[PDB]
């Protein structure tokens, strides 16, 4: 039903956000996990895109 | 460093971001999907904002 490449992108966001809180846990610099949750937000984003065109009839 | 809630909130939106993936994965209806990409998205904007809070001078 989803392409591969779809759940495979979720499971890397997946791991982009484990890094983050291990980021936070380790008190990384503010900016440095700010930028990493923009990076995280965008990906979503085009994630969400992909499935909207793959199956935009169920969508809807 | 990072208040324990931040960590916390980082390690549910892990969890939450592996679920989407087993959503993906099990072939579930895209706007259930997208649905949660969507919190998601929101729930990492929320983090931001109270890191940003407590860390301001930093984060600036």
């Amino acid at each position: 039903k989803y392409r591969k490449q779809v759940i495979n992108r979720l499971a890397r966001i997946e791991g982009h956000v484990r890094a983050i809180k291990e980021m936070a846990a380790e008190g990384r610099d503010c900016p440095d996990i700010l930028l990493q949750i923009a990076a995280v937000r965008k990906a979503l984003d085009s994630t969400a895109k992909v499935i909207f065109a793959d199956h935009m009839e169920s969508c809807l």
